[PDB]
């Protein structure tokens, strides 16, 4: 099935565009990436740089995720992101987001060999 890896690609990962390009940009990116194909998942960030980059976090600053882990790394810079987060008309199965757009330092968590990111811890 598919790997986290590639679940993190999926999830989070857009090379193709530099920023948000409209108030849009949410509910088009859950629709099309399969993140609201059971349920509306609430919240999402999408990282807009290239996935080199976002994969060399695991090498920077290791610090604790938000749930106590130990596999968690922190960007040296901050990163162009959009963080979409569900609205109060979003109703299953036309789940709704406010796209905010922002450049923040990343933290993901990193698992395998090569050791890669698997999951989106925050945004800081
Ligand atoms: N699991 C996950 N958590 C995220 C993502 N983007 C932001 N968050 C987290 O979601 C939080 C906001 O969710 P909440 O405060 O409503 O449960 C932020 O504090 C951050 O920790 C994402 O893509 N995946």
């Amino acid at each position: 099935k598919e790997t986290a890896a590639a679940k993190f690609e999926r999830q989070h990962m857009d090379s193709s565009t530099s920023a948000a390009s409209s108030s849009n940009y949410c509910n088009q990116m859950m629709k099309s990436r399969n993140l609201t194909k059971d349920r509306c998942k609430p919240v999402n960030t999408f990282v807009h740089e290239s996935l080199a980059d976002v994969q060399a976090v695991c090498s920077q600053k290791n610090v604790a995720c938000k749930n106590g882990q130990t596999n968690c790394y922190q960007s040296y810079s901050t990163m162009s992101i959009t963080d979409c987060r569900e609205t109060g008309s979003s109703k299953y199965p036309n789940c709704a987001y406010k796209t905010t757009q922002a450049n923040k330092h990343i933290i993901v968590a990193c698992e395998g060999n090569p050791y890669v990111p698997v999951h989106f811890d925050a945004s800081v």
